[PDB]
């Protein structure tokens, strides 16, 4: 059992939750817990090496991990995207030899891919064609995931030459040592402090030709046609909205934990004990009832991931809009909870709490950092169009 | 397919819903559209005659109905609930006789149950104990469900004779047409206007021995010991929050259906079509999002509440525990959910939508009356019980 | 003192306020006992025969009675609209000899005006120019505002003559009693159901040149340049903002007393008196405390609109600007207040507020219906493009 | 004018506001600043030295100061607090002497006062009667207000000698230059970092008989009177409930100036400029109306504080009640307005604006921090007994 092992991580993690938080760098050591644990390869199928887990089993993966550190969440979350990628537009031969790679080595995959706010070409990393049939990339992704502590690296390029190339977007999987390649230790923010979301930088890094996934533009073209390969938004949204969901959960433990043995009463209200404040109580019923909402439609979109994610190509420009509508909204409610049950979770807590010695402000820190990777009023747009027009999002990196 | 019948009725009743609602009284001819469908014998084991049907399948087809009518999806929904009590206190003979019966005589079951917030002392319906075994009925009670078209009634009395008896709650199924038993025309509200919620005399009615089901005060018993009786407030308190949700669907079907055809842009926006405005498709958005997440909650409790029902007797104080705490938290959200999303639609549809041949508010007033049944407050309140102190709801007729 | 005498004229509607909701049609005796009041004058100056009271003492009388009446409290405050326009548009010689008249004869006005939602030439109503310098009136106005009872009624036509002037809308102030002129009683809404809000027929009705307001297209001009005639719309969404406000306190009062006096503790929960609960205390708080917000905005609104209603043409852009933006917050403000407390005075009221006889639905039916006159959204839109970019609304007829 | 001199100390503080937020510690230079600014004699007579100003001036001063800086508009607003004591329970021989030389000598003062949630016998600093009138401390004071920089200290202690004083709260103001005084550098929390707030030990302390202000007891008999000392909690509350206006005022301005300048269009949803976005523009919207409403509020309480405080001793518990239903009020709607804007400021904000340089969380945490000093919880409670029981709240340190 994934979870019951991601479990235990959580349980060895939380000692150091606190202090990893203020420090902010690197998670060296967590990374190597999960490395360790062979929990890397929770998606490759058990025949390459791996567990073989089903997309809601791996959610639940996400969720707990989550719990413990919204930064290792969103890490281990935003690896499991990666690998997908090599099925979604990669060759049959592709697949196996790097899903075998990923599990017998346990590889950590990074990400410096889609610029989803510029035209593409505005992109920063240029793909340049060469006679083999590879690229050689140069520029810099600004902003990563992922990528610094990485084995395995899947780059965008964009094609930027004058040939009737131009604008094509340029998927590949190449080894982060590589050489001209530098993930920097670059990432600051409020929150999500241990995710190393900085730059990368590529200089005249060479691709070969088994190492590029698919043919030019070929996310695009899927895209414009919702083949499989546009299953990569509804893949990492749901993980995006479960990171959330399993850091609301984080705080809510963390406070119900706080109001059991730190909480005073409030005795001008003759209350005689914190736990049984009728507010108090009323706050952990919404907060849990929130929550209880916003599980039940993340794991509903979870198993249509999986009924979708089964008919491989076989998949309808209905099949992806509808799991894609689905998934938006379970964005949006993670998103409102996580925000709402991080911040009322103080007021439970009490002036107190506020010290920084529990920490505990990085919840809604986390939450409120990565809530922002895409802005989730045109996820509740979304939505809405399908709702009232029958219209499907329009298929990109993050719809 | 009890779901594709049940959508057959739906088409048919609503072409009436809005002058239905207006008009008041009981919906005579739809209450027989039901019985001709077949569909009052849902739950009744298919070896009795019934469709043996399980609870989800059960709820889908109370959702279908209260989406086109709130009164008939209550009406219907209540009925449902009433047989099962047989098999929660009566007795084998009871089940295969009763049963057998409802099925075959496409039988209408009715409520004079519970008073929810009342010391049984005070009850108005009086059981007074008879030397063969039997009860007499007499007094009002004064909120019933379902009893005035019914042809089976399920009441209670209470022995406030001076008997060893006495303070009891008695279960009885009789007919309803039995002599002193006097269901009035007497139901007024200003929601759910025909689900025939008024009183019933009983004025010396007699229960025969074999009509009585379970010992005397076996419902405050199975309540105490949380064996099967207590499955009563679960099951009834899933149905009305379907019912609800049901109803939100039926409102926002409507005001999508009226927005597209009726509604005019604001021009003074330079809006040119009404169905491209911003804030109109933000607040589809918002609603169908709240409803995907009350929807899955109510969903993963159905099968829940399949769960507990098929461990019979063997079920533990656990079981219904955790059951309840989860409708509780399902009646919340749609309760929620439903008012908002009943009264929010009048934004989308527009000044001209406030006609009365439209009868828009009919969907809001359905779910602002019957949502006080039971204080949705101790609904959240034993929710965050449970979360923060670990308590389980004390059972009852509502929790 | 009008306050006083607007407590007084409520105190005389109180018996009644639950049938003349349920009646409809039109509040004759009430707009007669208003019309006796020497109310309909409160905004006339002293010198011309009225009270000369000021924008914060008439929104205070117009806030007593929405309190008693929704209905009468939108017939009131828009009777306050129109004559103004004289004022704004009209010369030095109609704003005394209509201000004199309307004083002295005591008159209602009533509103056959703008077609907020069309573009000009799309108008129902055609006014063609005569060679005396008047216009005649043809058409249909389908949504009107008090023209059924009014004396002197506003009404708006467009030059479609292929005249010169054409596309000029014309205002103009003309006796409801003119021949050709029909209110029709036509009006039916779930809410607001005696505004007498219907459509009004034109068949060749005579307006002659000291009946025309300003030069034809007056409204627009003195819109494009924001001087005087532009405080149209703040005026009268001001006016607005204060029913629902009005109508808000209306339903708050409702519920105390019956909360105090007929209200059931919810024994199951061990509460023995309702007035205690802990949850029912922090709902009638919360009612409170978002009234005191909108209603401490509203009072502040009415100030600056008085300072800036004393600088006549002196007024710049900004000064209505600013106005218009307080004004559009005050009525987002009032909306959301209104319609949260008319709903939600239900959970505290309890199932046996659901009766008719109470008529408790008839709070929120009537803000419900008439919030729909224009967009809230486009209030909230106004604000947020002044807040983030110093931008002003477009001056039109509700903004 | 006071408040130009507040805006000329916010508009510098701005500029090293994220630095000293990130830095913690004592405000020494900016604390320097007000003591030079003559702004702590803000309250003292003119008579005396000080400004005399009325208490809307006093706390527009509080909210000019907490717009820049959280910590300072605490720090400011709870010396303020300190001053009227001396009037509220001192003799007039103490008031002449201590506003002196508070205006004098522009001394800061500080408070080691109150244990809110504590009751009299438990609180960590004893008060033992001295022969000569006087008292000696001991024990140390957890949680306290500026006492650290402050040159005059405000404290209680409580009787515990087993004489016939005992329980009596002693009120005290010494030099915090006394021997047996040592306010601790210990403050540290996740908000409101450099309001020095951390503990004080009292180490046999000397109380000269001249230093206690009123009688043994003074302001808990003042506050089951209700006589004018029990204006504390309705003075230093409302200061409070504009420190988080301040605050949200501040994160709302810090956005606006982003926005315009740094904040990216979200090109796939084929916005080209920032703030032109339709969901965006309605967050600001949202955003200044929730203000606008609150700000309102806050104004009408401080007129009303006026009102009841300058009916001396005159003022009845009436007088105190409302005026204390009517500030607990404003602060929740300032705890709720300052919340959902410091935090919802951020998704207008975008990505790039959570680094760590532009400490656009620290107004979250400030107002996070502070809002817990005591639950807004039952100043909402407060309110409804209020509304539903005509109930007044219970007078004490907070209420």
């Amino acid at each position: 059992d994934p979870v019951a092992v991601a479990r235990g991580l959580a349980e060895k993690w939380r000692a150091t939750a606190v202090e990893r938080d203020r420090a902010g760098g690197s998670a060296t050591a967590e990374r190597e817990d999960l490395r360790a644990s062979g929990l890397l390869s929770l998606l490759v199928p058990r025949e390459y090496g791996g567990w073989g887990a089903d997309w809601p089993t791996a959610i639940e993966v996400v969720r707990e991990i989550a719990a413990a550190d919204g930064s290792l969440g969103h890490l281990f979350g935003y690896h499991l995207t990666n690998a997908p990628m090599i099925e979604l537009i990669g060759s049959q031969e592709q697949e196996e030899h790097l899903y075998t790679q990923i599990a017998q080595n346990n590889w950590w995959t990074g990400n410096a891919s889609s610029e989803n706010n510029s035209h593409v070409l505005d992109w920063k990393v240029s793909a340049t064609p060469t006679e083999d049939g590879g690229y050689v990339l140069n520029g810099t992704k600004h902003f990563c995931s992922g990528a610094k502590g990485s084995d395995l690296l899947f780059v965008f390029g964009v094609v930027q030459d004058d040939s009737p190339q131009q604008g094509a977007i340029i998927a590949a999987a190449i080894p982060t040592s590589r050489a001209g390649v530098t993930p920097n230790d670059d990432w600051a923010a409020i929150g999500m402090r241990q995710t190393d979301s900085g730059s990368t930088d590529f200089h005249n890094v060479k691709v070969e030709p088994d190492e590029v996934l698919g043919a030019p533009n070929a996310f695009v073209l899927a895209f414009i046609q919702s083949e499989r390969g546009s299953l990569f938004a509804p893949i990492a949204q749901l993980i995006f909205a479960n990171v959330y969901l399993g850091i609301a959960h984080g705080a809510l433990d963390a406070a119900r934990e706080y109001t059991r043995t730190q909480a005073r009463p409030w005795t001008p209200a003759g209350i005689q004990q914190a736990t049984e404040d009728p507010y108090t109580i009323r706050s952990y019923g919404e907060f849990t009832i929130a929550l209880q909402g916003a599980d039940a439609a993340a794991r509903e979109a979870a198993h249509l991931l999986q009924t979708v994610w089964d008919k491989g190509d076989a998949l309808t420009p209905e099949d992806r809009g509808e799991l894609m509508v689905k998934v938006s909204g379970v964005k949006a409610l993670a998103t409102n909870a996580a925000l709402n049950i991080s911040s009322g979770v103080f007021e439970v807590i009490g002036a107190r709490g506020t010290h920084p010695r529990y920490g505990f402000d990085r919840f809604w820190r986390n939450v409120r950092t990565h809530s922002l990777h895409d802005p989730v009023s045109y996820k509740i747009a979304d939505v809405g169009k399908h709702t009232l027009n029958g219209q499907y999002p329009i298929p990109g990196f993050t719809s």
